[PDB]
């Protein structure tokens, strides 16, 4: 089970988008606990929207299959302002 290459755009004051290349996807603000995301199967991107505003977040995303997940690949952001 490998480790996805995940990429961040389209940072705006309440959203981001993920991209890469079954799955386990989980969100937090800075140094609270992970909550786990609802994404489809196969899904190459992601937009988690319903952010606050300047705000540091953390995304990880790992693969799954049927032996299990493999390890988190984490994206740190802070969102933009206003």
């Amino acid at each position: 089970p490998p480790l996805p290459s995940i990429s961040i755009s389209h940072v705006t004051s309440s959203s981001v988008q993920l991209n890469w290349e079954q799955y386990l996807l989980e969100f937090r603000g800075d140094n609270k606990d992970w909550i786990k995301l609802h994404i489809p199967n196969n899904r190459k991107s992601f937009v988690l929207n319903g952010l606050d505003s300047s705000r540091r977040y953390q995304l990880r995303l790992a693969a799954y299959n049927r032996y299990g997940r493999g390890d988190f690949a984490v994206i740190g952001f802070t969102t933009a302002h206003k």
